C-alpha cells in the first residue's frame, strides 16, 4: 500500500536498565541490543527468540554496530573503550583504548577493516579492526560527538556533535572536507548517510529531522511532528517497502514519514518511555524499537507495505 501498517509482533524483555541501541545484522538473521546494564543481547530478527548475552564492558554501553559479514559487533561504552566481539563465540577479540571519556557512537566501514568512534572527549577515532590499534584521532568537535557513520564506499565519515556542527571527513587523511551544518545551536544529535551516499539525514534537538544533499550542502526535506529535545535518537531510511524515514520520539512513539512528501504516515504506540533507537530490517518490512528505563524492552513490528 501507499502507507505502512506496522503492527506489534514481539516484545523482547531481559535488559535490566534502559536500552541504548538496536541494530539488525546485514544478513537479516539477528537483532543486537546494547544497554546501560553493560550487556549486549542477540535476538532472532523474525521470532524475537533470545539467543545470547555478550558481557565484558565495565560500565554502560551507548551503541553497538555490525560488520558487513554479520560476524562481528563493535560496542561503545562509558568505560572509555570500544570492544570488538565475535558474535558466534561471544568472545571479546579486541579492546580499543585511547578515548579519554565515554564512547558514545560507533560503526564499521563497508570493508569492515575500520571502526569509527565518537566520544564525550570531543574526538572521532579511526581504528584498525585486525590489530585493534588507533590509526587516527580527529579533533572533530568542541562538545560530545553524538554520531559517526561511513558512506557506502567508505571514503567519507560524517560526524555530529552537541557543538551544533555536522562535519564530513576524508577517511584516508582524516582531514575535514566540509562543515555541512555550522550553527552554535541546536545540538546535532544524529547523522547518517543515505544508502546511496548522496544525502545526510540529520537530527537536531529542536524536534526536527532534515535530509541534506551532501554535494550541494543544501536542505532538501524537513520532517517534524515528533518530540526530540534531549536524547540522541537514531533515525533510519526504510527501503524494503515504501520509502520512509523512521525515528523514535520522546512522547514514547515510533514516527514514520513518507520520505518524499514529508507527511507522517504512521505512529507506533506501545512503549512506556522514550524510544531512543529504531532499526529497519535489511530485507523484510520489520522495525525494531527500544525504550528507556521505565520500559527497558525492544519491540518488533511488521508491515505488509
Ligand atoms: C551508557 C550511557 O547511557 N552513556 C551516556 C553517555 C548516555 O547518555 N548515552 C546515551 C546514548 C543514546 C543512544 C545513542 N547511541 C548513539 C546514538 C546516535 O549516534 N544514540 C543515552 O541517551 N543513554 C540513556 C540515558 N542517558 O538515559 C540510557 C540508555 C541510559
Amino acid at each position: 500500500g501507499s502507507k505502512p501498517n506496522y503492527a506489534l509482533k514481539f516484545t523482547l524483555a531481559g535488559h535490566t536498565k534502559a536500552v541504548s541501541s538496536v541494530k539488525f545484522s546485514p544478513n537479516g538473521e539477528w537483532l543486537a541490543s546494547s544497554s546501560a546494564d553493560k550487556l549486549i543481547k542477540i535476538w532472532g530478527a523474525y521470532d524475537g527468540k533470545f539467543e545470547k548475552t555478550i558481557s565484558g564492558h565495565k560500565l554502560g554501553i551507548s551503541d553497538v554496530a555490525w560488520s558487513s559479514d554479520s560476524n562481528l559487533l563493535v560496542s561503545a561504552s562509558d568505560d572509555k573503550t570500544l570492544k570488538i566481539w565475535d558474535v558466534s563465540s561471544g568472545k571479546c577479540l579486541k579492546t580499543l583504548k585511547g578515548h579519554s571519556n565515554y564512547v558514545f557512537c560507533c560503526n564499521f566501514n563497508p570493508q569492515s577493516n575500520l571502526i569509527v568512534s565518537g566520544s564525550f572527549d570531543e574526538s572521532v577515532r579511526i581504528w584498525d579492526v585486525k590489530t585493534g590499534k588507533c590509526l587516527k584521532t580527529l579533533p572533530a568537535h568542541s562538545d560530545p560527538v553524538s554520531a559517526v557513520h561511513f558512506n557506502r564506499d567508505g571514503s567519507l565519515i560524517v560526524s555530529s556533535s552537541y557543538d551544533g556542527l555536522c562535519r564530513i571527513w576524508d577517511t584516508a587523511s582524516g582531514q575535514c572536507l566540509k562543515t555541512l551544518i555550522d550553527d552554535d545551536n541546536p545540538p546535532v544529535s544524529f547523522v547518517k548517510f543515505s544508502p546511496n551516499g548522496k544525502y545526510i539525514l540529520a537530527a537536531t534537538l529542536d524536534n526536527t529531522l532534515k535530509l541534506w544533499d551532501y554535494s550541494k550542502g543544501k536542505c532538501l526535506k524537513t520532517y517534524t511532528g515528533h518530540k526530540n529535545e534531549k536524547y540522541c535518537i537514531f533515525a533510519n531510511f526504510s527501503v524494503t517497502g515504501g520509502k520512509w524515514i523512521v525515528s523514535g520520539s520522546e512522547d514514547n512513539l515510533v514516527y514514520i514519514w513518507n520520505l518524499q512528501t514529508k507527511e507522517i504516515v504512521q505512529k507506533l504506540q506501545g512503549h512506556t518511555d522514550v524510544v531512543i533507537s529504531t532499526a529497519c530490517h535489511p530485507t523484510e518490512n520489520i522495525i525494531a524499537s527500544a525504550a528507556l528505563e521505565n520500559d527497558k524492552t525492544i519491540k518488533l513490528w511488521k508491515s505488509d507495505c
